[PDB]
This record gives C-alpha cells, structure tokens and sequence, in this order.
C-alpha cells in the first residue's frame, strides 16, 4: 500500500515509496519548509521530458538553454495491465482521509532508475 | 519573479529555480505523471528532519530504520508566524509566485 | 464522459454534471477565487455525516451546535474497498475522468 | 482563523466558513464521497463567471446554453488592503501540517451574498 503526494501545477505525484541511500546527478529545485526555510529535499530532473520538465520551462525560459540533461533518460516505470480507480503508472487507487493510497507497492513494479 | 509549486500534505513548497548539473545524495521518491509510467524526476531527502522527512514517517514506519540521512543539514535559505522565507508570495493560478529571484537569497546547499 | 475535482483534505469529489436552476437549503461555504473577491458559487451541506461536515466539525467544532441540518439525508449515487461510486475513473490532467455520464446513474438528490 | 481547502483542477478554495441554515438558487454540482457514494453537499453556482464556471464550460460545452444564470451576480468579498502570504480575497495565509489557515475571520470580511 504506497501513498502518494500530489504536487500543485503540475499532473504529478511524489511516490512515498523510497530508495535508500541513492547518488543521483541532474537539475535541482530546492523544496523549502514554509516554517522554516530549511531545505530538506530537491526535485532532481534527470531528462527533459514530463510534467516538471514542461512546467519548469513555462517558469523559467532560460532553463532549456542552460541545462545539460538529455531529452529523455529512459527511467520509468511500467504501468500496470487493467469498476475502480486508475492512475496509469500505478493502477489501482483509493481516497482515504482525503490521502491518496495505491493497492500496491510501488518498489514491487518493473521500475528503471538511474541508480538501477 | 519565481514560482512555487506547494505539495499536499506537508508545509513545503518546490522552488522552480534551478541548479544546474548538480549531484546529490540522499533517499529517492520517483514523481510519476499521471499520464505515464516515464519518470523524469526524483524527489531527494537530504535531512530527516523536513516536511517531507516527517510526512514519509508518517506513511512509511520503517524508513526510519532503514535511512542513514542526518537529522540535519545546514541546508536552507534565507530571507532578508505569518513570515514566507523567501519574503512576498502570492497564490496565483494555482501556484505560489514571489516578489523576488530565489537565486538572489542567501542559501545554504548541498553543493554550497 | 464526465469529469471530477478532487477537493483537498477530504474523499470527496465534485461532479461537473449540472442540474440546472434547482433550489436547495443548507449550510453554505464560499468558494474563492485566488485572484479575486468575485464569489460566484457556494458549497451548501445538506447532511451532517458527509465528509465535507466531517472536515468542517474539524475546522469549526462551533459548527456543530449552530447547524439544523440532519444527520442524513438520502442524497446518493448508486453504481452499477476498491470500487467508485460511479465506476470507472481515471486520473488525467489534474483531475479524475469518469467512464460514464453521471446522469445516467441512478441518484437521489434534494429535488429528487 | 479561517480554514480553506483547494480544489482540484480550479484555482478555488471552499472557504471552512459557514452561514447556516440558508436558502440559494442555482445550478448544482453533486459532492460525492468516494466511500459511500453519499452526497452530503453541493456546488451551487450563482454565476456565470469565476473558476468553477470556466471549469464547467470546458467540462460541459452544453452548459453555457442551458442554464439560466446570470453573468454576474455580484455575490463578492472585498479584498484586504495589503513579507507574507498573501491569498487576495482574504489577506494574510500561512501553511499548517501542509493545510491552509488565514489570519482573519472570512465571517468578519466586507461580503454580498445571496441571502444578504
């Protein structure tokens, strides 16, 4: 059962599935505490594709100038065979408390990332 | 002029303002689309004390066995209760956008 | 093909499937824009159990003694654990699209 | 202290706000649970203009011709007079376990209404 954050502006979720431990290489955004100011946490793109990509285009016109990230990384993972809930790369979902929670974990997939 | 994309169910909010080219390490948490299974981008813990560190508790018990993050990093910004860190912000078209650049605070990061 | 907005904190979605120049009676909420004062529609309670007054019982627990609304009304929507109150539904472009048009469906409503 | 909650898809929040036991014409959107399928509530748009009324005629093209609503009522809150967050109809706004609380009581800002 993973749980999943949407995220405003964009169609994405944060997958509240986690890899331990992992270096990544890519374009950060920082993610700021609004209590705080404490930084937690950073988006990291690693290609140019997909919905922060387009978004953060939009927000920042000199970003696809500058950066050094392929158009596509082929990181993925592979959306589940189909009365529910879909969401395509996951499957099966439901509302619980307002939350957003899966039928599966999402580690179990077949997933491709940079660390893979 | 920066933007601000809050996520749900914690007090934090990404800064589109990019750092170019950077490498990080820390715990990963795919962002999907909705529409596809391709994964463009990663959220990364880099503290076990943010919004998002304490959100994952919250929905995954064992992570915190299983993490080997700080509680803290000296990451942060910051600016120059009902105060932003950033300074003036302002909901717009389902976003948060700032009077200033975020690139123009003074901020502590990985990299820094 | 009908589509649904999520509202936040609550498992509950709106319907974008008019019923046109009805009355009802209830405990009304104003919905805002984030650029103006402009209101052009309300959320009006008609139960006291649905999630919408449990999540306002939480945020307002004054609510709850000045309301006259009924524990419950027979306002449903019946289908054709895992499964929708409507069938099938899909997330896409920030918010649900349903297999079906909610009109066909058989529910009970204030006019009803 | 006023609560408001985001709406999916829309730039709106319903404001935790009530004014019990009133009376309003208009054109109704059901709330669904996702749990029961009860409707505890609805949408009632009083005008043709505003988000949700954009919203709506994306959604639904057939709508703009079949409803008898105004283009405006003039149903309104005054905004305030202005480092903070800053929500223009109600002022000043802080995040709280991730919810959204307004400094002000909304009860207590200058607003028209249907019932006033």
């Amino acid at each position: 059962l993973t749980r999943y954050l949407p995220i405003s502006g964009v169609s994405s979720v944060v997958a509240l599935s986690p890899y331990v431990n992992k270096t990544i290489t890519g374009d950060c955004l920082p993610i700021l505490d609004m209590e705080t100011g404490n930084i937690g946490a950073y988006v990291v793109l690693v290609d140019q594709t997909g919905n922060m990509a387009t978004r953060l285009r939009a927000a920042v016109p000199g970003w696809s100038r500058r950066t050094l990230l392929p158009e596509t990384a082929g990181n993925h993972v592979t959306p589940p065979e189909y009365n529910s809930l879909w969401m395509t790369p996951v499957g099966n979902m439901l509302f619980d408390q307002g939350t957003l929670v899966g039928a599966l974990d999402f580690r179990s997939l077949r997933s491709r990332h940079p660390w893979s």
